[PDB]
């Protein structure tokens, strides 16, 4: 069974971004001149997901506008010439087919998991978190996805991270290691220096069988780890490290820092916005040797 | 010899320059450091002493109107997290203002969004502020234009130079001269070639006018708001008011970066950590460029 269904959790109310989030969603901070969980769904598109179920919660009618088409601005345009842009709005509501359910009260990502149980069903699904942006030749969630055909279990999405940040993560507690694709033994969310096993860290990515929900189920916030690791005690399971760049977007700076690089891959944005931050440096120095 | 109390805000744009980002959400509510462009415009006005606002808005822009409200949910979950700061924050943005909206029927551009808020104003000065930049002045930019109204009493724009390319991107005063930091304005062209240009004085998208330019708006009726200061040009001239501060324009993508990091740099919490960020990004370029 090919994984075809994806769920993107987006319940988040994103107090770390206010004021900009006080009446619009996180999901939607342009991230260069797109939203945030437009890259998400790219991503997934591009993985070759065909159907995703996203967790809303209120006031957030905007994303599903976002992938709909909306007419008026299609007429103006049209009325306007931008042909070239009336179609890149057009392959926005063509990506995916996008289903939404609405998370009850906030009950956290394992709560958020199980409302996708009678969508996906009795298929493997993706699930992606939309805290990082991937740049890779070969899209983050498609590699997970190759693991899958392989083993055909969890598998998980990850990174390594420097020690005294994996208290901010996750932890891959491998005793083995074969290929790009580590193998899993255990787990632990949030381990204080010391009580981390490893260096290794889950990137908000990925894939999970129907199995996840019966025991997901039975654990019962719930946190999701606890499956994957009561999965671990009976079986092990499998991660990938991810090849590509990552972009934590958690954070204000975060985005900040994400919009930059990516801008530098646009070739019409990548000289001036250069240019421009040599300029600021320079001014800085001037300024601070007075 | 009355007070400028009252703005009016015209926010009707589809912000094709921004899509997809506009796709589904307005331009007005994209964030310039952490706050929507909206709010740093009603925070000029606010500043500036004005106590009532006239948003003209158009369809699918109510989180505009959301913004500046008070927001249940989220005031009860910052309650329960202990963000007494925040929350306190939060209260103040619903609080800078008197935030009234009209819909702007049908999408006929300024001056007939001027017109919309005749009734609103009725019969007093207003300032206009179109939001195309953020000043950071020492005096807020706009009270700057309503001290020389006070004194002068005409129609008083506001106005900084540009370098000769940009002059088609604005409407350019064209003055007999200049007196302290008012010019007198003489006529106004529209968006000219730059030589037709007779300065290069740009009008930096804020007004203060007077009740009589409804009167003038409806004449000349695709309404222009410049025209309705050329016609008020021809009986007797209008000034112009030098910008104190510095402008960070926004109506670009690259314009917005822009004013992103210098807005941020000034943020205490902020600087060091941005600062950092991006000495390392020219950095790490610098290192991979000369291995190439």
């Amino acid at each position: 069974k090919k994984v075809r269904k994806a769920v993107i959790p987006a319940a988040g109310l994103g107090t770390r971004f206010l004021p900009a989030t006080k009446a619009q969603p996180k999901e939607m901070l342009p991230i260069v001149d797109k939203p945030a969980i437009q890259y998400i769904v790219e991503e997934a598109a591009e993985s070759g997901i065909e159907d995703i179920l996203i967790i809303t919660g209120r006031n957030k009618r905007s994303i599903e506008d976002h992938f709909d088409r909306s007419a008026e601005l299609e007429f103006n345009l049209r009325e306007k010439g931008k042909t070239e842009t009336l179609k890149e709005m057009q392959q926005i509501a063509d990506l995916a087919n996008i289903h939404y359910i609405r998370q009850k009260e906030p009950l956290g990502l394992g709560h958020a998991v199980l409302c996708a149980e009678h969508f996906i069903g009795d298929e493997p699904f993706a699930v992606l978190l939309g805290d990082d942006i991937m740049v890779s030749e070969t899209p983050a969630l498609r590699q997970l996805m190759d693991v899958y055909d392989v083993y055909g279990t969890e598998v998980v999405g990850v990174q390594s991270v420097l020690p005294e940040d994996v208290s901010k993560y996750g932890i891959i507690n491998t005793s083995g290691s074969q290929g790009h694709v580590y193998e899993v033994n255990d787990l632990v969310e949030k381990p204080s220096p010391e009580e981390a096993p490893s260096e290794i860290a889950v990137m908000g990515r990925y894939v999970l069988n129907s199995s996840i929900f019966s025991v997901l189920k039975t654990i019962g916030e719930i946190q999701l780890t606890d499956a994957l690791r009561e999965v671990c005690r009976k079986e092990p399971i499998h991660a990938r490290l991810l090849e590509g760049n990552r972009y934590d977007i958690g954070d204000k700076l975060g985005c900040f820092k994400a919009s930059t690089e990516i801008g530098l891959m646009r070739p019409e944005m990548r000289s001036q916005l250069l240019a421009y931050l040599e300029d600021v440096i320079k001014r800085e120095t001037k300024e601070m040797l007075r």
